[PDB]
Order: C-alpha cells, then sequence, then structure tokens
C-alpha cells in the first residue's frame, strides 16, 4: 500500500511509482501539477510546515494529509520525505507515501 514519488524543491512532481499512478490516475499530467495545488484546503499550512521542516532539518517524518486524484476524489496520504544532496546543496526531493484508509487518515488526523 505504499509508493515512492520524486519532487523538485517546490515539491512539483518529477517522477512517481507506477503503483502511485495507479492510485492516483493520472504521466503525461504528471509533469503540468506543481505542488501544494491538488492538496486539501485543510491540509495546506501544516503540509507546508513538513515542507519547511525537510528544507530545514533535511527529512520530514510520517504527515497525514488528503490529496485530490483525477476522479475529483480525495485520498488520505501519509509521507514520509528526505533530501538528495549535490554536493552538499539540496537537489530534490524524494517522499515514501502510504495509501491510507479514510478512517486511517482520521486517527492520524486527530494525532496533530
Ligand atoms: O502538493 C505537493 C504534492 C505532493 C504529492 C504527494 C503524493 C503524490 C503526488 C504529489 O505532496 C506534497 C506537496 C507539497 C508539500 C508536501 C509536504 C510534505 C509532504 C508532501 C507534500
Amino acid at each position: 500500500n505504499m509508493f515512492k514519488s520524486k519532487h523538485k524543491l517546490d515539491f512539483s512532481l518529477v517522477s512517481m511509482d507506477q503503483r502511485g499512478k495507479h492510485i492516483l490516475g493520472y504521466d503525461a499530467e504528471l509533469v503540468n501539477m506543481g505542488g501544494y495545488d491538488l492538496v486539501h484546503y485543510d491540509d495546506l499550512a501544516y503540509v507546508a510546515s513538513a515542507h519547511q521542516e525537510l528544507l530545514k532539518t533535511g527529512a520530514s517524518g510520517m504527515i497525514a494529509y488528503r490529496y485530490q486524484k483525477k476522479d475529483g476524489e480525495w485520498q488520505w496520504l501519509q509521507t514520509s520525505s528526505r533530501l538528495v544532496y549535490k554536493n552538499s546543496k539540496p537537489d530534490f526531493v524524494i517522499c515514501t507515501h502510504r495509501q491510507l484508509m479514510d478512517e486511517e487518515g482520521h486517527d492520524l488526523l486527530g494525532k496533530r
């Protein structure tokens, strides 16, 4: 139930596992989709704090949030993020996701 993806430092998508493409339901549309565009409104500030924590410390722990698929439906995801460096400089973002059920996302939502 877990899949990986790679993003630029603005979290625009670069590549994604074929497992994740089947869940999200979007390859041609993957490069046109910048960051924070398909994240739920109630999660944008919390999700942006993980982006700040990623750039500040180099890693972001598992956080639960809602992402919109192609069908318009919201998907509960929990993602851990790590940085890839090019000579000590941050280069890309590597994310590890896990597809969650609605009850699983609600339980992790109540932990923050
Ligand atoms: O909306 C972006 C896309 C993605 C994303 C996730 C799964 C599939 C495709 C894009 O997630 C994030 C985004 C931006 C900031 C994030 C911070 C922490 C964790 C995830 C973030």
